[PDB]
Formats: structure tokens, sequence, C-alpha cells
């Protein structure tokens, strides 16, 4: 273990401060004040703190108790070192967004959640946040008839290129990244999977400034392949910022400690975002942000216990990671299976498609009975994977 | 019932001339000559036919070969004037397609997959098919690290970049279509569904000439909402084809018959691509294509009793769509529930993000409190879509 | 289609007094009364009405508070003519309850959680009821080692014998009822399917008066087979009580209105209540209860509306479901397929193994190609229930 | 870690001997002499072998045939001093069996598969096989109308019986495994989970000798925990055999290689199997058998890699499981959360039900807000059990 701040482990304060209502309870646990989750954070080994608004300012708060609260963080951030990376809004639970925020079936909630996020762009600034995260939780429907699947999109693209072009407008140093959800709190959420964020930002205005915040039991609770999906973010260069958590089958949002959930994924996750690609390419230097929830069967040891273990799961993985790609057997393992091999170009530099068809050998005179010999050993390398984070090689 | 060429019914040839061999069993059916399928299929109604490369000509056939099999092929297709509106190509079956084709680790292997999707592009202008579909059934893996995933969508990109020039170079007035699907036959394929899909696309050279082909089945074995896909794809302008089915659940592809799967989401699916948007917008004007598969327990009074059925439900479910939103009570159920308020723009006309931040009402002085009561009467609208859909109305 | 108490239809006080809140909100209505709740179902159609101990009564009532509670509840039944045919114990909203009742892994809450249900077991019998379901929902894990299993299991046959003991012991005509759930608000539940539940059942010293509590949702969020699963408990004799609603998917639960999920399973379900088995067998005869939530974003007219739907929903379905058996046609093509020759034993009366191993025309000389030509059909008698579900017939 | 005969490792014929066919694609390996799988797994490590009728006995052999295979086969046996602990019958490939064995709508199809098992039971019996694996994987239907459902399990019992019952009168020293399965060949099989497969069993005249074979994969396919479901197998003494492999979601069967999947829930599996329940219990004694696939990428190395890395797998998940019971650490932990007071009967010496509502500690002044202050730990058990996974302890 030993987390140090260089390491970028940023912990949202609902994460430790969620005090266990589920759908079937109430809370198990007491409120937590946001100067104690501050020191305690700082204390751990975190980098940093993220916030959604109601989480720091009750939605009722006056402009006289906004400036208190925020004084009394702004003194604990000061205190402790922590940075402020990511800011979000609360756009979920409020009765009022119960049709959504940006999507709301209502036009004059529409604007109302708008200007929600437009104010909350002012506090991201000031805080010295570089990302704003959108999750559209309530982005959705039950029914299918329900909505105007066409007019559901436009108003989804009205309010994230209004919030982009006030970012460029007010010159503040802020990225978009959306959060994908396949369900839950409702039946169906628009852009359920990174492939549809990844499309939906490329019919924006602003396409530019927006990016992704894939989470992986998000992916998981769709039966995908985490590591696949960011993959495709980065190679995108659309990977603006990550939450890592634990997930273990398809079913609600469990919210698990990073390594809690499938394991081999998260080893793999965790390769990508150390090691980045085998041929090289591009490589994720944000924060490893931690969107998690406290088991509400544990007090408030087991809060700082589970904050402690996504930090040690992550430095635990890394070392195995590391070890991993560095092992001699390894890398041979990797030569033998094709993987520096597909890193090459199919085309011999300069060949058009006429030249390839027309190619004898490449075609007409290939053996593809000779060729499907080949032996790809992954399941040996497979093995070597699993060894290596089993401790064993 | 009674489908009628201009309905567009489109069939495969490897539906209808499926078999039954499973992962559990051998065929239970004769194999089916093309010139028979071709024959039987325009006797139903069908306005055209599919087919795979290899559904029609053997992968060991001889230059003689061909040419029999495609003058007896072009017979029949006269004799009974089906068209041939799509064309795909087999990367999947021959053991030289273990690991893939376009994205396989061999680079022999990727030149040969490409050089057969080459000449069958030829082919496909041939018949004067207007869509190439591409289904990257073995573009994947069971493991996490028997690929360098940036280098993988690299690889895919190659192929796509260079048959789209290809077409575009020849000037065939044809349309690439990508297929996805989340799993089987690899355990993660890659583009695992329509967002993935539609993402990837944007980052091609030739994007412009390059679409998708959602198939009911893929969507529903990641469990989303197969409506809110196609919804999307339609919005982007990339609904280039479509694959209708039935599958009931996350398991293996089912390939049931359209309408024997998720019944509720079949009649939004229908009212979709008849009706279109409430509020106005896109429409998908091209072919009803079957991607199904005759159950195995059934001889071949089946197999044309399936071919029959899907057209029937289609019909089926398109009038009870019909009548659905034609009937007052359902218009006045939508205005009640906002589908048709969804259409206005959030903003008002020439209205700036600051204007809006600083509009009092909409947030300072809002009632959040009251526009919270609002009821959306949702599940009324529901009600009003199955009691129209079982006949009751 | 128009509900009458002799239709048996219930309803819990918890399904109509849901008041939404979620994981992701606060509540979007007003608690319900339950006076009202009880005149509002008398003019819908209910037979009857259920309940959890603290629907009705506070966990802290005091014994002037739960008699006064009492006094108008049962005041309201009188007035209205309701049965009260099932009660239930709320063993899982209270912090004490976060890791069990009957399976805590502390021993005083098991002793308290016991105590809870023995009381419960007494208002039961004072109201009239017939069944007493538990829905153990708390007993489970996140986690594979913070359990014992084979002790959770001993500790769950422990309460529910000393339930089943007292209710022998008193004279009380109840029976007890399972209720499986497979996950949520555990990441894993103990007895997850109606498999689990029968099974457990035979383990029991007094499994003579359990039964299960089959809930429609529950099987389909393990991907299962609802029909399939209460065809078992028939079966069995072990179908006491059933829980109708909707589920689309493999996700949370969503406790949608019956038929508002997966449609034809709905059909099906309903056939199997009504029309039994196609050879005979025992049939069901208790009620007919739905355990729903009014989705949250409607207001007070959607939730009598909702309600009103479920009712609705399964009248229109019992319509089409005795329509489709009464019909020639369907009854030509279950012939056809070999629905009535299931039901021959295989073996002729009095024929041992032996006789089977040497009958040659069975073995020895059987055409297993011959027999393999048979066309099951299975395909149009499942194009025949659909289309007598679309009342297109 | 290398196998020796002593950890009972054993292998299935069909798996090392799985070509490669799947549905999108053919063979991509030889076929393997049966001779050759015996001497070669003999040098690997394996305790034993198993295997189908039909995967040594072609289904259309001659008498000299049959006799000749079963003379190599028994040669190859005794020379390499390989046990045969399981025999099974394939009632799934032929085409006879697309409907079903046992629950076939065709009676005479019926009766031939009961013969092809009671002739099957002989082989198994002169072969010196304890296990005797019915896998239903034809039992089932797509279609909910298919079927009588009561009459399906009617026709089950009978063929189960019938097969137990010529085991008793015999004198064979055998028993019946069975082995459910959700889906996959057909859409929805009889018995899907551990859970129906128990309920069944105590419903056969003969059940005493019918016990389950629970596949890894197999309850990962409807989500469910593995180590719980053996676990109630385990409880009611019914865990007869076991299949271990590796699943990676809810999907088509994979079949990977035990470890290779779910890895933590592969860690629990062997802690359970070699440690048993920590307050004890039964304890698992079989065979560890591995029902896996080897990749159809990978050629013969590839194949003999994958079963050394099934044995593998398994002594190191041993490894580090008894490593974990064996830290004074985790005993700590395990007793504090309560993993030893589960095991506590919950009420006292002789204490009836009437004692305990009456003993006012218990309810009437318990004091449950106190109670829910306990602090489980439950995440810090995990944390030590993955921290003991990943061998960093
Ligand atoms: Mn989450
Ligand atoms: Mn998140
Ligand atoms: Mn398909
Ligand atoms: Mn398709
Ligand atoms: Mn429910
Ligand atoms: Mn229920
Ligand atoms: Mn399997
Ligand atoms: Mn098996």
């Amino acid at each position: 273990v030993q987390p140090t701040p260089a390491d970028h482990f940023t912990f949202g304060l609902w994460t430790v401060g969620w005090t266990g209502a589920d759908p079937f309870g109430v809370a198990t646990r007491k409120n937590l004040d946001p100067v104690e989750a501050v020191h305690k954070l700082a204390e751990l080994g975190a980098y940093g703190i993220t916030f959604h608004d109601n989480d720091l300012i009750p939605f009722d708060a006056t402009e006289a108790e906004r400036e208190k609260i925020l004084g009394d963080f702004n003194q604990a951030l000061k205190d402790t070192g922590l940075k402020v990376p990511m800011v979000t809004t609360n756009l979920f639970s409020h009765p009022v967004f119960k049709d959504g925020g940006f999507t709301s079936n209502d036009r004059s909630i529409r604007r109302f959640a708008l200007a929600k996020v437009l104010h909350n762009i002012d506090l991201a600034a000031e805080m010295g946040a570089e990302t704003f995260v959108m999750w559209g939780g309530r982005e959705g429907s039950e029914y299918d008839g329900s909505k105007d699947l066409a007019a559901a999109l436009d108003r989804m693209r009205e309010g994230v290129d209004t919030a982009a072009g006030y970012i460029k407008d007010k010159g503040y140093n802020l990225r978009i990244a959306l959060e994908p959800k396949p369900n839950e709190p409702r039946g169906d959420i628009f852009l359920p999977t990174v492939g549809h964020g990844l499309a939906f930002i490329e019919q924006l205005e602003h396409g530019d400034i927006v990016g992704l915040n894939p989470e992986t039991g998000h992916e998981q609770m769709a039966g995908l392949n985490f590591t696949h999906g960011i993959a495709q973010a980065l190679w995108a260069e659309k990977l603006f910022h990550i939450d890592l958590n634990g997930q273990r089958g398809i079913k609600y949002d469990q919210d698990l400690v990073f390594g809690h959930g499938d394991l081999t994924s998260a080893f793999f996750t965790v390769d990508l975002l150390e090691n980045g690609f085998p041929n090289g390419g591009p490589k994720y230097t944000g924060p490893r942000h931690f969107d998690y929830k406290p088991s509400r069967t544990d007090g408030y040891d087991g809060v700082w216990d589970s904050a402690k273990a996504n930090m040690s799961m992550y430095l635990l993985l890394k070392e195995r990671a590391l070890a991993f790609r560095a092992d001699p057997e390894v890398q041979e393992a990797m030569k033998t299976s094709g993987v520096f091999e597909l890193g090459e170009t199919t085309l011999n530099a300069g060949e058009s498609a006429a030249d390839l068809m027309n190619d004898s050998a490449s075609f007409a005179g290939f053996d593809a009975e000779a060729a499907a010999e080949r032996n790809f050993a992954f399941i040996r390398l497979n093995q070597l994977a699993i060894e290596h984070l089993l401790g064993s090689r």
C-alpha cells in the first residue's frame, strides 16, 4: 500500500458520506460532516475530493447559508491540501426531476435543470475543477411511449451545447464528461453505454470540450467488457475522467470497492490505465476517482476501511500488472499470440485496395487451410496473467 | 395479413436455409436449394433476398462452379422478380477466421479477409444491392490480454476505410452497414452495441458511406431498449438497414420470429419504423429484413410457416400501431404526458445561456415543489398502448 | 372487462401506498391513509387488501396508537367488506435488520426478528388471513466470506419451523409462503428462486404448512421463465399464494403493473392460472395478488389508474387465454405437436426397465433417423398463441 | 503446484476432445483418439477420465466396432491406471433428440431415450464408475405453449425413477446426479438451477440415490452465486459430483478453464470444497471434475496447456484458501463479523415460541436502535480475503 497524493486518488463526498438508505430501508449511519470528510480523506492519502452541488449545499440553503458552508469547506481544503478536480450537479433526487432534468417532458423543469447546471459551472470554475461531470440518471423512461425518442436526444443536445458554449464564453478551463448508465433509476436511461455516450458527443456543436466518465459497474450492468469500452473511449481521445468500483453481475448498481467486483477485469482495467497499450498509443493521465458506497452493514470504521481498500486494491493490482508486462515469458507469450503483430498495418505502405485484391498470394493462391493451423495460444497467455495476479509468478 | 412486395420484406438465404446445427447437435433438416429458396420466398410475398457469399458459392468452388451457380441464381431472380437488396460476406465459419477477419492477430489472415471483402463488393454491385453489411462476429476475444485494444480498433478502421474507398473509387452505389453483437461467437465482440458501432463510424475517413444494421436480438443480449437504440441511429442519420427477430432475454442469440421475443418492444419498434416520431423528424424507408432461424424441432412446413409468420406479425403489429396513434384518447393522453411538449426547445428563440441563468422565474423564483406535483400519467398512457396491441380498443 | 370480488384480486397497502422513494431520490407523493386505501380499492373491484405489520402500525407505535389504528382499519374493512387474505412482516427496513432478521450474524437480532414474526402471526390470525408470507430480503450477503452458508440455512430453518410450530400449536388456520428473490437489497439473497424455495421446504420439520409465494418480476431478475417456475410449484402442490407484476429485464426490481413487462409470459401465466394444464393436473385457487409500484412520475390519479390497470390487464389476458383453448384450430395444433402425447406414460402398464431394454422395437431396432423426421410445428402453435393474444383471431 | 492422483482431478473425453465446432463455424482441430486422451492426461496428473456413451462409441457403431473401441480404451486405462468415476449419456446430439429424450412430446422417442440410458447404466457399472450424471439439455422449450409443464415433470420423473429402480434392482454401486442448466440449447430448460434440481429430487420415488452435479458456469448463466448454490446442495446432502469451469457473465455457455471466469467466486468455491463450513457441517468428497472447452483459437499444444491450467488454477486457489483460514487476523475478523455467532441456535435449549414472545428482553424491551449500531465490518473481512487471493499476504 501507501497511497500518496501523486497517485491521484480522488473520492466523491457522497461515497464515504453515503448513509445507507437503499430501496428497502432507511439509513444505518449518521450523516457525515464535509469538513470531517476532507480531513479524513487527506489523512488517508487522497489527492482530491469531488462533489455534487446538493452534497455540500442543501437545495433550500439561503445565500447566507451557502457562503457559511463554502467558507468552512474552503478552509478545510486549505488546511489539508486537497484539490477539487471534478464537480457535478444533482438532477435526480428532488421530486421535480422525476421525468429528468434536460429531457424532462415539462419545459419549465428543463429550464430549471439547465439553470441549476449553469450556476454550478460557475462554482466548478471557482473551485479549480478541470472536469464537470454529467450523470443523466432520470433521463429515460419506464414505458416506450412516454417519450418522443428523437426530441429526447435534441433536448439532451440543447442542454449540453448550451452548457459547453457557456464554458467557452466565460473561458473556464473546464471540460464536460458524460456518465453512461444503462438503467436505475429509470427503466431505460438514454445514452446507456460508452458507445452511445461517444456517438452522441459527435452530434454536438461543441463536441470538442465534451468527453466521457465511464463507470465500471455501469458497463457491467449491460454485460459489457469495461476494458474494451474504456479502450474505445481512449482510442477516440474522449476518456476525460473515470469512476472505478465493483459490480458482481447484472443487477442493481452495487457500487462496491474497486476490486470487490470482477477481479480479473479490474486487473486489466489497471493494466490499461497504468501501462496503456502493448504496441504504444494513448494513455489516460487524469485522476483515479472512486465512485463506490460503503456497505450498509458496516459502521464508520468500515467507511474509512472501504476508502483505504479502494486505494490498496488499485496499488495491489498496479504492482502485479507492472510485474506481468515486465516478465520475459509474458512478453514472449504475447509475441506467439500475435499481440505485436496486430500493430502492423494490414496493407503494405503504398498498396491500394486494387493492388491487394489482385495480389494472388493474399487471395487467389492463399492456403487458408494452412493459416488455420496456427496455435494463437491465448489460453496459455491468459494463464500467465492470472498467475501474476495471484502473486504466483 | 397478405404481405405484398411493396412492404419490402427481404429475407436472408441462411434464415430459411438454416438446417439446425447448434452447439449441442447436428442439423435436423436437409439443405435448401437456393433456386428453391427464391421461388418459395417470392410465392410468399417477399420483395427480395439477401446472402452471404459462401451461402451461395462454396468456399472451394472453382470459377466454372461459381458461374454455373450464379446463372441458375440469376435466372430464378429473373423468373420471380425478387431484388437482392443487401449482400454480406462470411468472415466467421472457416477455421482461418478463428481470431477474426479484419482484426485477426495474424497479418496474413487480415489481408485474406479484406481481399474476400473487396471481391464480394464487386459481386454486391453486380447484383444491384444498395447495402453491403458487415457483421464482425469473430472480432473480439475470450481473454482480456489476447489483444492490443487500440490496435484492434486501428485494424478494424483500416478494413472498413479500405472497403469504402474501394466503393467510392469504383463508383458503386453501395453503402456499408455495421452489425453490432455484444458476444457469441466470441466472449466479447468489438463494437458490441449500436452506440459503439455509431461512435466507431465517426473515426473513419470515409464515415459518410458507413452506417448501421442493428439487430433486435443483439441489443436485447445486453439488456438494452431496441427502440431506444434504433431511435438514436435514425436521429444520427445512420440507420441504413435493419435485422428484425425475437429474443427472449439475455442468453445465446435465439433468432426467433419477429414478435416471438419481447412483444411490447416489437409493437414500439414497428410504431417507430412505420409512424416515425410524435413531433416529426426522420423516418426509416429501407427494407424490413428478417434475420431469424426456424426452430430445429420443426420440419420444412414450419420453415415456410416461420417465414409467413414474420411478415404476419409485422402487419399485425403495424395495424394496431396505426390504430393506436390515430385514436383521439391516445393523442390526448400524449398531450397530458408532455410528448408534444418535449418537442419545444428549452430556450426561447434568441435567449442566451447568460439570459436564462439570470431569468429569475426559471431559477431564483422557481417553485420546484409545485412543478413536482405534476401527474405525467405515463402508466395510463402505457395502458392505452397495451390495450391497442391486445386488440381491445 | 370489470373486476368483481369473485375475481379474487388482492393488493398490498404498500403498493398503492408506495410514496416514490427510490435509491436516487425522495418520495414524490404524500403518505396514503390506510382507511382511504381500503375504500378506494373497494370501489375499484378489489376482493381484499394485504399489509406488512409496519405498513399499518408504525415500528415505535404506543399501545393506544396501535389500538386506534387497528380500530380505524377494522372499521374500514367492515364498511367496505374487504377481506385480509395475507399479512406479512417487515424484517427489512429498520437498521437493526441490515444483516437479516432470521439469518443475521448477531444472535440477539435473530431472536427479536423471530419475536416480531410470532406476534405478527397472532395479528394475521385475528385479521382472518389464510396466508402468512415470508420475504427474507435482508437474508444474504454482498461478500462471499461474510456468512457460514450451512449455518445461514440452519438459522433460516429454525425461524421458519418455530413460526410453523406456533401455528400448529395455536390452532390457527394459516399456511406460510416463502418468497424468493435472487438479489436486491443484498447482492445475493438466500433461497434465490422458486427451485431454491421448494428445495428448502423439504428440509423443514413442518414443511406441510410451508409453500411458495412466487413473484413474477423476481423470477425474471435471474432470467427464468415465470410460467415454468409456478408450473413446478403447482406440480409439487406448493403454490400457496402468488405475486403478479411486471419486469422488463435482468435489472433492479421494477414492480410494474402486471402485463406491463413481458407480455407473452403474462399471457401464458394467465393461461396456466385460468386453464390449468392441458392434460389436467392441480389448479391454482388463491388470490390473484399484485405487488407492484405506481411509477413515481405519476400523481394520485395515476395510483388508482395503475391499480385499475392491474385488474384490467389480467381480465383482458384471461378473455384471450380462454378464447385460445376454446379454438378448434389451436386444439388441432396441440394434438399435432404432441402436447397431449406428453401426458401418456412412457412405459406400458406393468413393464419394467428390463422389459424395455429387451423390447427390440424400443431400442435395438428403433428407427431413430425416421423418428427424427417428425415436424413438431412448435413455431405455428406459438404464432397461433400470439394471434389470439393480439385479438386478430 | 503439481497435480497428483490424490487430488482427484477428472476430465471428460469431450473436453480436451472438443474439436472447435460452434454455432458460427466448423471444427478447428482434428478428432482426438480416446487412447491418446487417456495417456496424455495420465502424464498431466489426472486421477481419471469421464465420457458420454457416444464420445467413445459412435451412435451407429456395429458390435465388432463397439468391442474394438472398448478393448482399446480399457487397454489404455489398464496401462495408465486411470479410473472412470462418472459416465453419462448423450441425449442431445442426434436429430431424434430435438424435443428432448425423457421429456420429448413423441412417446416412441421417450422410450428409445430411456432404453439408451438403461443400457448405458450397464456400461457405467462395467467401467467401475460411482456416478451416473443426467444432463437433460434438450428438455425444455423455446415457446411457452409447446409443453404441458405438469406432464413434462411427470415424464422427467418416470425416466429418472425407472433408471434408479434399475440401479437398485441390479445391485449396482451407482448414484444419479442431475445437472441443471437454465437455457441453451433450448430457450428454457426444465430444472434450470440447483434449487430446481434439489426440489425435483424430493418428488421422486427413489430420490435417496439421486443428487446433483452443479456446474460453475451454468449457475452463473442465470446470474446466481455458485458458492451459495453448492452450499445448499451440501447442506441437503445432495452434492454428488461437481463440474468446474469458468463463465464470464450472463451469455452462452463459455466453458472456460476453472478460474478463467469469476476469480473471487472460484476462490470461495475452492474455500468451500477444501475448508468446508466455518462452524463445521458436511464436506464434499468426490472428484474435482472439469467440464470446459479449450478455446477454438488454440491448436493441440493449447489443449494440454488448458488441461494443465485447470489443475494449476485449482491448486493455486487451494494454497491461498488454506493460507486464509490459517491466518489469525482472518480468524479475528471472522469472530468480529459474527461468522461463528451465526452457528449458535437462536432459541435456548428447550425454549418454545411462547417463551420467546413472552421473554421481554427479546422483544418488548429489546433496544433495536442500540443493536443496529453493530459494525459488522464485512468490507474488511472481504479485503482480507482478496489480499490472501492476490498473495500480498
Ligand atoms: Mn454506480
Ligand atoms: Mn459514477
Ligand atoms: Mn442474431
Ligand atoms: Mn443479423
Ligand atoms: Mn418485487
Ligand atoms: Mn412480492
Ligand atoms: Mn457448460
Ligand atoms: Mn457440465
